């Protein structure tokens, strides 16, 4: 089958020379990356079986007499309504090409992996700016929502309610794409925004090629940005956020929280105003008590102080985000900082340097409490990232098949705390969607 | 408390002379109607329950130095977020006044009650036109959804799923306002419209002063029209529709159904193309079996051919509507009719003449199978209208308290079927939302 | 020939009943008025020969299968570009129907001629409001421009330059439609507005059925309002104006100035802030000296104080209008008055009562200086109005043909001043466009 | 004085790093180019006359606490109204920086001067695309207008009349910026567009750094593009055009004409459909007689068939353009070409290679009738380009002051015709605006 799509944006202005350049066999890595990201978006209705299921799917950007076409060959039929692609999906496909070509033409893999801290931040800024994500005529308004991909009905309803109350305050939502808690808040917000007659409500999705197949963008996402890697996505979250709401989740939400806390612990960041709320329904009380205990036992009370826990109160969560926008606006003004990008935030290179989750790199992590606590948070971040990769990313699953489980080790008492945390994730269904068993991609050496 | 609202529409250009006129003793009934309709909109989130709970609520239209203001005095607090009126609620309040003054200035009560069929039809047209509801450059896209105010979770989810799929087909939603099945489809469509990047989605609510407190408008409605009475609301539904979806419901939904089948049985209406779908989840199969059987044994197996029943298939419902629009378009074109208003539909005055729910009038109904089927449908419409009024309308409740239950009588076997249907509505929780006991305002004389 | 035009506005929503009502022989006066106003607009590329030139022109509003059409039969071909009506002309035709039907359905000729002062002002307000002329979210911005229909190249260029400088300040222009000084400022302003990237620049045309054929709306007019008569047009000018610019002109511009000055002389209007500038090119110095002398010799220095004369300085004229907007804004705020309509302005019924320019009524005017000077201005207004009517209006030219010239009399010294003023108008080509002789429709009895 | 301008476009998102880069010694020539191009835009209302008059003018792009600011230091006061920058001027300043940084970052001087034909063509495409000038969903509507900067009142009025009639046909205008015939059509079109209610009318100005001070952009231009050099400006003209109107002019207009005829004579261009109209008022008949004769006696009577001459008929010019668009549309469709960019037009490198106006290069031109006609046209293009540069460009004026007049030589009879044409340009006041004497920067060796 063939869907020959006429792009409405910049793709419609590619020259024959540019198309020939993209189709050159020397450019196949970039062209394949595009194909793979298109598939993730089209199949949103984890990487080791979905890339093997639509093996016959291909793209072909081609100049026809009537103009440039994006041909989709054997696409998921769920992306179409009477053989016409869902309009939001079309927009997301054009977004995908935009980001892949922009990054591919400006930055080498050496730039992206091995540049200094300042350069890696500028890369994040440059990609966001080209995506038209950054609006200098807007006051703080963006709430980043983090949470589990795999959550029950009670938890899911709670995320929708929180999103609804946030939308009623006229605030926008940014998530990392995907099901569960990364979609619910956006759906809820669409209701809040409609009641408030909000035009141009912003639903920001930030992703990267490694995670996009496992956590794919729903077409309610109206601004999609593909960052080059997981570290640049994390940086995009914290540079764009004006507030952060964190629901219960698994290893991915564990990774984001440790990223966030490790950075905010930094002496240079004590000045920051950035409201962070951990929140869930009444049933999540035990979850949050134990997570708060984990944070205290690992990186200390200097980190526990950075957030507030609100249980079973969607209106209060939204009130906190709303009061927070005023404090953030005041912070950026007083600091000579932009509303649209938090330049004053100080992110150490241990939080930016791209981590390749191999068995050697995972074993080399220093998980002991005689470290500066910011360094401990950095390595804990990398450790959760390896677990995410071994669970859902294509290359990560490959590492598990050739070497077996990752070995995570460190100080006895800390590894005992980590072992309990991860067991709780498995037990609560947080590591994998229902329907089959979860086999851990890791072992914690206690 | 006081909320002093600055109107953005025509209320902003009322003169002092005109405000004085509205506040005159001669217009006191009309000004109260406005106060009562405002209250219904503000406390949306039965017409004798909330009126004794907001006795202190008042409105006051006044010219101030900075312009005309709508003062809400002791309004329901749910209508406000941080002390500012929800924007859509302000839009609803403005449409209430628009309709009340329009009707109040052009049509006397005698005109509304006693005019000929064509005049009544032109009254409905006039109000809808004034409300800016009629769009001459749009092809058929309006789906009317009817169903119960008191439905369970399975039924509510199905209404949202259906609304979603209709929204994916780019179509608009019209309901009678209020909770349950009159709310679900709008919520679903919002998401479907979002995926399809639909600009200017229409969520049309049609109501009237008698029913509005019992079925109050949700701010998700972005075009509200208040018709003078229930009969004119019903005419609005069937003249604006391009397709009708009917979910399980109680007495209101039955009133609507018999109104529709009654009119569609007409000789002059055999030409009409109007898709009608009765639909519900898997668990509603028994309900529709019994409903279909009721129709066939009252108004005949001919009337059963006017609709298709679809159980447990939301995409199929939307496909049937989408295909239906093409036939509706062809029908209107073939007949030289308007897309925006079905002028060719023949509505007999027995469906238009406003029915006052009194014991006198209910007992004088001819519920006999030897009545011509169109006339039986019109009298069944009236009987259902009386149950609605007895249950939830202020002046219907008056008759019940002063004279006891309505008595409904007719031919023995027809009364036994009616008794069975109404018993099934009571049993399935359709006559009243959970909390208190339902006390029947009727007794079927078997 | 037939141009069958599909209207884009409310005309597209007329019912067959409404069309039959309009076409009834009892409604032919109203339908003919429409026809006549359509012709004036279509022939903009004085009434005694243009109504006789397109005798075969007719309108036919008709319901076709595809919708309501405005059929134009034998229209001026200048209104069309390849047999497609100029879009601005279409909009003006729809405006024409809107105003004629609104006034025709709400007000009898008895209302319009014989109502009290307050009622006649409300009529003006009601028609403007229905025309959507009044915008309560705008601060003062409207400059009314008055001047000669028949002016030379130097004078015309000057009006364009003034309009350009006004447009550069973001101010809008209101004129009474027609050639010469009533078009130039709008053309100039279109350039100023474009340079300032003004969206929704407002070009307001105010006319009435008597003068519309002689001074017809150019399609650069983007808001056209037809008032019922010349007095209601004059009232519309002064109720809408936030500033007034007056160029050299003939009897029509003489009429407007005397209207304006007579009102502003009133004790109740001394409070008003309303910048009035008389202005022209260097050649107009003698003109303005003599007009200023006429004002002094008739109504006194109490009137000369109400305006400033600026010669040969388009930038200063615009600066004065711009400073004036601030003073007008301050006036309306301090007075609890609207920005969009000057309600506080006090207009005596001598300025409102519709004057029928018959020979008996003209001779009955009291043109002596032992009157209150406001009453003298009122009668001077009526006298200039009779001259305009006898020169260019259809009924006025008829009065001249059956009775000969109007006889204007009064006090010797005053009539000598008037005789010199009118001779100067004739001498300067101000009474009639070039190409034929002007024969005065009046005699001043000296 | 200081005007600190807040940019609304991409300049608002320059980073401190990027501003530091622009201010580096390595980018000094580029930053000056921006200053010089800003000055030209600000003092619009020859490239050595105004540069010595605003020596104190400077620009300064700086990050302030409230955002990025464009400081204009001692700017021309004409660019300001009450101290605020004219909005369209701000838009022009923003487009200048957009183009200067785009070209400056992607193309070295060697690339611009020395690349192959296809690369040069792609450079023009790239800049126009970046400028958002290319619209893939629009059918042909762009009329390029060429003509003299120094024209009398009769000629200027005719250009406005032509612009008016083109605007009435719904078409857009492209010029080379500057006064006279490059200003008139835009002013006329504004009015024509206004009558036709054209939303988003396009007034495209194409310029380059050498010519911009001599022909500075009027703020009526709403899309400005600065191309790297005159040859690329010329390519932009002919690749964007859907029709060309050529008014009387001097050396610049002659350069343009011979460029066009030179390219249209190509074998590969015989397929092209591009309406070309030479037009002027009644008084220009002699000019066009002599011009037509010059063309026939230099490049042949074949080349004369490429254009139609229309004298004294603006409506006929617009009709010929409007009909032309239909043929242009059909041509592009038949050939599988774009509407927005004429990719099929063949442009020989002799028309593309940037020509530096030096005595060496001018004398090395082959102006002989036994040259192939395309090559003669390309060398005549170069000769006219040298007169333009000698008259009005900074570095062209350099060569004249250091080495005296250019000598132009070739075959005796061709030189005698060239001498005659240039003498006629000087005599008719076309080489220089009134005020001072024109001193020829050339001598034709006869």
């Amino acid at each position: 089958s063939l869907a020959s799509i006429s792009p409405q944006g910049s793709m419609s202005l590619l020259s024959q020379l540019e198309i020939e350049r993209l189709k050159a066999s020397s450019n196949s890595q970039l062209y394949k990356l595009f194909r793979n990201c298109c598939l993730a978006v089209l199949n949103a209705g984890s990487s080791a079986d979905i890339y093997d299921s639509y093996k016959d799917f291909e793209v072909n950007i081609i100049r026809r007499e009537r103009g440039i076409k994006l041909e989709l060959i054997e696409p998921p039929e769920e992306a179409f309504v009477d053989g016409e692609v869902i309009v939001g999906i079309r927009e997301l496909l054009e977004s995908v090409l935009r980001d892949i070509l922009f990054t591919g033409e400006r930055y080498s893999e050496t730039d992206l992996e091995h540049a200094d801290s300042a350069t890696l931040t500028h890369v994040v800024f440059d990609i966001l700016r080209n995506a038209r994500t950054l609006r200098p005529q807007e006051e703080p308004n963006m709430v980043v929502c983090w949470g589990g991909h795999s959550i029950n009905e009670i938890e899911y309803k709670y995320t929708k309610d929180v999103g609804y109350h946030i939308g009623l305050r006229g605030l926008n939502i940014c998530t990392g794409c995907g099901p569960g808690a990364m979609k619910g808040p956006m759906k809820g917000a669409t209701i809040g925004h409609a009641k408030q007659r909000v035009e141009g409500g912003r639903y920001l999705g930030l992703t990267e090629p490694g995670i996009i197949a496992a956590e794919p963008p729903n077409p309610i996402v109206n601004e999609l940005v593909i960052l080059p890697d997981i570290e640049k996505r994390l940086e995009a979250f914290v540079r764009c956020a004006h507030g952060i709401v964190i629901f219960p989740g698994g290893a991915g939400t564990a990774e984001e929280l440790l990223y966030l806390l490790g950075i905010l612990m930094h002496p240079d960041n004590q000045r920051q105003s950035l409201p962070v709320i951990l929140t869930g329904p009444a049933s999540s009380r035990d979850y949050f008590e134990a997570l708060d205990e984990f944070i205290g036992a690992t990186i200390g009370d200097e980190a526990r102080q950075l957030y507030k826990i609100i249980i079973d109160d969607p209106a209060a969560v939204a009130q906190h985000m709303h009061a927070g926008m005023a404090a953030v606006k005041q912070y950026r003004r007083d600091s000579g900082d932009a509303y649209y990008f938090n330049w004053t935030l100080k992110i150490n290179e241990e939080f930016q340097r791209p981590f390749s989750p191999t068995h050697e790199n995972v074993a080399a992590l220093n998980l002991h409490p005689d470290q500066p606590k910011e360094r401990l948070a950095a390595d804990l971040r990398r450790a959760f990232s390896a677990i995410v990769a071994g669970n859902v990313k294509d290359e990560g699953i490959r590492q598990i098949r050739k070497n077996g489980v990752f070995t995570i080790h460190g100080e006895q008492s800390l590894m005992k705390r980590l072992d309990e945390l991860l067991r709780a994730f498995v037990e609560q269904g947080r590591m994998k969607l229902p329907g089959s068993v979860y086999n851990p991609c890791y072992k914690v050496i206690t």
